């Protein structure tokens, strides 16, 4: 009386992927197995009672390709019957990832305009012996929304730039704090991220 995997799950954000199933199991066990649409598939989370597997290694060797993954249930323990799987959906990283939380680097006022720069987190996807970066991966698919008003009061306003950095006509006398939000609007599922943490002059 084993059960089948359902509700399998690809958590995934800014390129970490994990993958999630239901449920927690009793005198069961499982074997998660990882293959491209067009491959072969690769076993990496062995016989495990849990209900979680990392596969960051495989996904971020190719980001543009289509990965699909599959969950087999064994009996385990002292105690029959042909193999039962349940798979995953299709996941295109560079679709679907989720874009996490931005972070102002730095805010300078330079006469009657304000300068804000982004910080260009860096990614896990390797190249070169090296690290790329939201940026590098992106390129021009990514932008970047600013909110700003002024410090104890309630409107906001908006810019949009597709390079780290902003350039704001700031009315002297007023005094900002600002928040920036990422966005890729070609796309047709994760298109937004939540905001960063609010900056204020003064």
């Amino acid at each position: 009386n084993t059960v089948a995997a359902y509700n399998l799950t690809w958590k995934s954000t800014n390129f970490k992927t994990i993958l999630e199933w239901e449920p927690k199991p009793v005198n069961q066990v499982y074997t998660v197995q990882i293959s491209t649409k067009s491959g072969d598939w690769k076993s990496k989370c062995f016989y495990t009672t849990d209900t979680e597997c990392d596969l960051t290694d495989e996904i971020v060797k190719d980001v543009k390709q289509t990965y699909l993954a599959r969950v087999f249930s064994y009996p385990a323990g002292n105690v029959a019957g042909e193999p039962l799987y349940e798979n995953s959906p299709e996941f295109t990283p560079y679709l679907e990832t989720n874009l996490g939380q931005p972070t102002i680097q730095s805010f300078e006022q330079v006469g009657t305009k304000v300068n804000v720069t982004v910080e260009d987190e860096r990614t896990l996807v390797r190249r070169n012996n090296t690290f790329l970066s939201l940026r590098d991966v992106f390129g021009k698919d990514l932008i970047y929304t600013l909110y700003y008003w002024k410090s104890s009061s309630s409107g906001k306003k908006t810019a949009k730039t597709n390079t780290n950095e902003f350039l704001i006509d700031v009315d002297k006398g007023e005094n900002y704090c600002f928040s920036v939000q990422a966005v890729i609007p070609s796309r047709t599922v994760n298109r937004k991220s939540t905001d960063s943490p609010v900056e204020c002059m003064g």
